[PDB]
């Protein structure tokens, strides 16, 4: 018995990170997943919230706790979850190798969006971003997967600390991560 109307992806997962900047705490920002719609990539994202796969195959644990934002760009996006290196050129996905565009069907429309970094096609591993404005030339290849929905001020505050080019001028970690 179908009872809602809804004009987006159903959010069917809670996570959270929890910020430092510059190692003082800064709030607490939450996602919705659409796993009813991208279920593979909404599930990586989950388990490296939780951390409960433990240790990759990179000798780093499949956990994005530690990782910063390590590319920050107003009026565009913020970009974090390289878990092996830690500085943006690494990532590793719970699946063992980056793993298949799963889905464009759910597109840039507007900020707030969790979207999965990548280095070409089917190149997915833990690197993300949030768009903070609609970025529709990135439909078709990047996978949008969540949303925020708490903590839009977080992901604002952050932005205001980058730069064009993207080098941040603070440092912004994921100091703890989970599932609600």
């Amino acid at each position: 018995f179908a009872t809602r109307v809804i004009s987006a992806p159903k959010v069917t997962k809670k996570v959270f990170f929890k910020i430092s900047i510059n190692g003082e705490d800064a709030g607490t920002i939450k996602f919705g997943l659409f796993g009813d719609d991208v279920p593979k990539t909404a599930e990586n994202f989950r388990a490296l919230c939780t951390g409960e796969k433990g240790m990759g195959k990179l000798g780093k644990p499949l956990h994005y706790k530690g990782s910063p934002f390590h590319r920050v760009i107003p009026n565009f996006m913020i970009q974090g979850g390289d878990i092996t290196s830690g500085n943006g050129y690494g990532g590793e996905s719970i699946y063992g190798s980056k793993f298949a565009d799963e889905s464009f069907k759910i597109t840039h429309d507007g900020p707030g969006l969790l979207s999965m970094a990548n280095s070409g096609p089917n190149t997915n591993g833990s690197q993300f971003f949030i768009t903070t404005v609609p970025c529709p030339w990135l439909n078709g290849k990047h996978v949008v997967f969540g949303k925020v929905i708490e903590g839009m001020e977080i992901v604002k505050k952050i932005e205001s600390l980058g730069s064009q080019s993207g080098t941040p001028k603070a440092k912004i970690i994921i100091a703890d991560c989970g599932e609600i």
